[PDB]
């Protein structure tokens, strides 16, 4: 079992990275098990506007560490974060706007969960799957 931690919103950045204070120091987080085509790609900037509607407008931020890295090489926290209770990874995919991605042993709690979202967002042809 995993657990959430209480974040608070700097800023957002794009798809599947967002800005955050945890501990009191400002970190990038980058979303784990998830991929948001690039900001100038086809959906990158609809799914920016997504991740940060879906973050900014919730009363209640939260980060998940999985059980692995903590951090990637770039120094950005990898985390499932959370939107009051709404897992922002999942909605990503969920609505075709992330593809399930980086997909590693020690860090992959929620994937059964994601490729489940996914297999909706495919069945449903939205988005990247259009
Ligand atoms: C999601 C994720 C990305 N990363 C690294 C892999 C890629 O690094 P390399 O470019 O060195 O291969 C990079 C992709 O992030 P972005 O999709 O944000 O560009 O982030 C991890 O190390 N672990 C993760 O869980
Ligand atoms: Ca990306």
């Amino acid at each position: 079992k995993l657990h959430k931690e209480p974040a608070t919103l700097i800023k957002a950045i794009d798809g599947d990275t967002e800005k955050l204070m945890y501990k009191g120091q400002p970190m990038t987080f980058r979303l784990l098990l998830v991929d948001t085509p690039e900001f100038n790609e086809k959906y990158g900037p609809e799914a920016s506007a997504f991740t940060k509607k879906m973050v900014e407008n919730a009363k209640k931020k939260e980060v998940e560490f999985d059980k692995g890295q903590r951090t990637d090489k770039y120094g950005r926290g990898l985390a499932y974060i959370y939107a009051d209770g709404k897992m922002v990874n999942e909605a990503l995919v969920r609505q075709g706007l992330a593809k399930v991605a980086y997909v590693y042993k020690g860090n992959n709690t929620h994937e059964q969960l994601l490729r489940k979202a996914e297999a909706q967002a495919k069945k449903e042809k939205l988005n990247i799957w259009s």
